[PDB]
């Protein structure tokens, strides 16, 4: 019966909104994340949801991890963090019910929606700046509430829909969950002090957000092209930084390099990041820059 605290308030399993199992219907598989499969579902004009499932074959620790994940997501309240409709923990397999994000994960979206001869203007700079603003807004909410994400990366962000008017949200809190209670650490998203001293602060998430910005403006490339985890660790620790993505406007790259200052005190907080993203968004020289066309 672990307690969870956020924003000075303590909650437990009894605070989660249990939805009767008979009201929940699975429609289709949407793929898998940290735990088992995620399904499209509906709760009884039914409510459309994403259903995160816990494998019935799992450890005591897997169970406790799943519970902590439920508590974490249920206590956030922000438009750029996926909502939790509720849980179904009293039937097996256990479910967490979340806001359905019909556009899928941000990394996949960027790779699949790259401008190409068949879809020549599938995305523009403003689409990318809007995604960046959306995630920066969610990050600012976390920072204001003293929550350190620890894995701000494109794979962990989701889109409401594929089309125009999409909203990007933070959708996975697995790293924070593990720490609340190595070839799997997200080395390529971590600042020098994090992988050395294990020191984490909100300026950790600033650094990671810089890497996310690179992922966005590269249209979904893996950070540090051609470098392994240890090569990145040594590169970053020695002052090495990524080059601008193809066609990236200068003002946008400058946000990245500010996010990647060696000393955490020299990195901007998220209020400043949002200010800078807004300035880029209003600058015609930025938003009129054409994205590269991937040949196809
Ligand atoms: C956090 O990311 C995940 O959990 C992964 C990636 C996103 C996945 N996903 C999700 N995930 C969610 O909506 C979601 C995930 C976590 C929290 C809240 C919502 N929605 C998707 C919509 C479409 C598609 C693409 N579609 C899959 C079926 C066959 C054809 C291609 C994938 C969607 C779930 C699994």
């Amino acid at each position: 019966n672990p307690n969870y605290s956020f924003a000075g308030k303590t909650s437990s399993i009894s605070d989660l909104k249990e939805v009767p199992r008979k009201n929940i219907t699975l429609i289709r598989g949407l793929g898998h994340g940290a735990f088992g499969e995620v399904y499209e579902g509906q709760v009884s004009s039914p409510l459309q949801v994403a259903v995160k499932t816990l494998p019935e074959v799992c450890s005591e620790q897997d169970e406790l991890d799943f519970l902590m994940e439920a508590l974490i997501i249920s206590k956030f309240n922000h438009q750029n963090i996926v909502r939790c409709i509720g849980v179904s923990l009293q039937s097996l397999p256990r479910f967490i019910l979340l806001e359905l994000m019909a556009g899928g994960d941000l990394k996949s979206f960027l790779r699949e929606t790259r401008p190409r001869p068949s879809q020549p203007s599938s995305l523009a700079m403003l689409d990318l700046l809007h995604v960046a603003r959306d995630i920066a807004c969610g990050c600012q909410y976390l920072e204001e509430n003293h929550f350190i994400h620890r894995d701000i990366a494109a794979r962990n962000c989701l889109l409401t829909c594929p089309g125009p008017g999409r909203v990007a949200k933070i959708g996975d809190f697995g790293m924070a969950r593990d720490i609340y209670r190595c070839a799997m650490l997200p080395v390529k998203w971590m600042p020098p002090e994090a992988f050395m001293e294990g020191i984490f602060t909100s300026k950790t998430d600033t650094w990671s957000f810089g890497v996310l910005l690179w992922e966005i403006f590269s249209l979904g490339y893996m950070p540090y092209p051609s470098k392994s985890n240890q090569e990145v660790l040594e590169f970053v620790t020695s002052g090495g930084r990524m080059d601008p993505p193809k066609n990236c406007p200068g003002p946008v790259y400058r946000i990245m390099t500010q996010c990647w200052q060696h000393q955490p005190e020299d990195r901007p907080n998220f209020a400043i990041i949002l200010e800078r993203i807004e300035y880029c968004t209003q600058d015609p020289d930025v938003i009129n820059t054409a994205l590269p066309i991937e040949y196809g």
